[PDB]
């Protein structure tokens, strides 16, 4: 669910997930996909594409189990879709952290930014 | 859409919508419904529940007509869903203004992972 995702993002990046990634570039947020503005943006693109391959489970609503032992995300989840969902979320949280150095506040928005096309996941 | 909603919030509350309500508490902004921290947060909770009843229109992208007449939001749209969407937005805007007195800037960018689970709508 969104709870696990946001928590993962916070754990990996240390940043407020809503503030930094709720509306950033063409892909980080709740407005679908677009041509990535930067590395951070690309993480969210891949993440949304990761969500599409999911079969059955609700990425937004369905909770899953994961461990943060030794400050590492471990999806211990028992369900194929939920295990896959967890790995999607872990991947983006990791990717966002890895690309903190090129994170640019300029790509934050209040309303839909001018985005070129995203290709088919 | 977010444009009309933001304009309504600005008109009712007189506060910059994104800054004041783009990530307030557990319910205002991107992250889905969590247990409301206060009255303001509760408006957003009700708002998100209001959105869930919408049939065939997208609350994020879909434009709609409304007027501001004698400092009153008046929804216009002939389309039933867009009208209903407009009423959701009007209601939260009014609700937010009504609870300005207990607005908490400490919630303005609340860490949503700190939020408790929300009741079903």
């Amino acid at each position: 669910s969104l709870f696990e995702l946001g928590k993962m993002i916070l754990q990996e990046t240390g940043k407020n997930p809503a503030k930094s990634y709720g509306a950033y570039g063409c892909n980080c947020g709740v407005l679908g996909r677009g041509k990535p503005k930067d590395a951070t943006d690309r993480c969210c693109y891949v993440h949304k594409c990761c969500y599409k391959k999911l079969t059955g489970c609700d990425q937004k609503k369905d909770r899953y189990s994961y461990s943060w032992k030794d400050k590492t995300i471990v999806c211990g989840e028992n369900n194929p879709c939920l295990k896959e969902l967890c790995e999607c979320d872990k991947a983006v949280a990791i990717c966002l952290r890895e690309n903190l150095n090129t994170y640019n506040k300029k790509y934050r928005y209040h309303l839909k930014p001018l985005c070129k096309k995203a290709d088919a996941c």
